[PDB]
DNA sequence: GGCTACAGGACTC
DNA sequence: CAGGAGTCCTGTAGCC
């Protein structure tokens, strides 16, 4: 198989520049303002000019400002970025019927039936890059390899505005050398453990006893790493169908008083229903982010679709459950709907 | 034993 | 000083 993965560069920030070219050359930080106080909130992303200096997704806005007080801080305008994203995805659809839209920012294309080899694949990549540039003036990075994992890794290595191929031989190389923490799906926790029995690289999962790997990280993850190490990983590029839709908001102050939380919970329900559009869910979960930043949830599944009215009453019951079984105070509250008809 | 629901864990962008 | 959205896996307990 030949997979070509596309990753839009610093997407949110770049869209902002496209819309306001004077931002070009400046550090731009896209933020999610929470409303608690002057600049409370976090960074969603930032462009290369801000990133070179340590401004990264997730850090507090206030901290980012300590680092770059004269950078341009803009509020996230997701609806805008989604519109630009949709237009770009449609352009990619022209290069292949088998396409997987992984997120607002990434897409995987199985171009096996399009090119006979990596030379042609690379050229196809150039072609896509230029098309996107000429139509939307957005730069992207292309990664090409035998499966999704290594195509993604390829682009991680080449961004921004790059393109890169990883042949069978580098796959083998990578398997020996590549930091196993740099493998998609391996986070700090998990990595700690694999760079905890000398597994420091993919190849190491092959020699370790299996029940050992699996005792640390679980069966699915071990299998996954092993399959990659054997260079036998294969996952089909398939149309992604949304499985849940929800909304979560940060409350002005923490609380565990029901009447004080309700308004937030209710607004989250309203916005969620809106996004549902024509989908009818049978399951509803109320999600709470506690004062220590821990996540708790309670859900219920019905044998029929959930009306907005049933959503309202059922959410209050689930929220009560949360409160009555966790003595912590809540900081963020939302709902997530799933199991669509 | 293995399938279901549910709740927590971990990861990704 | 810590926002928003979405996915997959796993432990536990009921049930066949
Ligand atoms: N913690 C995060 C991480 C990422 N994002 C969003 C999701 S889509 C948007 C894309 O930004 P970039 O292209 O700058 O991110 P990278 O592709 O470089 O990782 O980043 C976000 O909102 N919060
Ligand atoms: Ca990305
Ligand atoms: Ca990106
Ligand atoms: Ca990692």
């Amino acid at each position: 198989m030949i997979v070509l993965f596309v990753d839009f560069d610093y997407f949110y920030a770049q869209v902002e520049e496209v819309l306001n070219p004077s931002l070009k050359g400046k550090p731009v930080v896209v933020c999610v303002f929470s409303g608690r106080f002057e600049d409370s909130g976090a960074v969603a992303t930032a462009n290369y000019e801000a990133r070179k200096f340590g401004v990264k997704a997730g850090i507090p806005i206030v901290e980012a400002k300590k680092i770059l007080p004269n950078a341009v801080y803009l509020p996230m305008r997701k609806e805008v970025y989604q519109q630009v994203s949709s237009r770009i995805m449609n352009l990619l659809r022209e290069y292949s019927e088998k396409i997987e839209i992984a997120s607002i920012d990434e897409a995987y294309l199985d171009i096996s039936d399009k090119v006979r080899d990596y030379r042609e694949a690379y050229n196809l990549g150039l072609e896509i890059k230029n098309k996107i540039l000429e139509k939307e003036k957005i730069t992207v990075t292309v990664g090409i390899s035998k499966n999704k994992v290594f195509a993604k890794i390829a682009a991680d290595m080449a961004k921004p505005n790059g393109i890169k191929v990883i042949d069978d031989e580098e796959v083998k190389r990578l398997i020996r050398e590549l930091d196993i923490a740099d493998v998609p799906g391996i986070g700090n926790i998990t990595a700690e453990k694999l760079k905890k029995l000398g597994i420091n690289k993919l190849v190491d999962t092959l020699s370790i006893e299996f029940d050992k790997l699996k005792g640390m990280i679980g069966e699915a993850k071990a299998k996954y790493l092993i399959s990659l190490a054997r260079d036998e990983y294969n996952e089909p590029i398939r149309t992604r169908v949304r499985k849940s839709i929800g909304r979560i908001v940060t409350m002005k102050r923490n609380s565990r008083n029901l009447e004080e939380i309700k308004p937030y919970l209710f607004r989250a329900i309203e916005e969620s229903y809106y996004k549902l559009d024509k989908r009818i869910p049978k399951a509803i979960h109320v999600v709470a982010v506690t004062e220590d930043l821990d996540i708790v949830s309670r859900g219920r599944t019905f044998p029929h679709g959930i009306s907005k009215e049933t959503a309202y009453s059922e959410s209050v019951k689930l929220l009560q459950k949360i409160l009555e079984e966790d003595e912590r105070k809540i900081r963020r509250i939302g709902v997530r709907f799933s199991k669509f008809i």
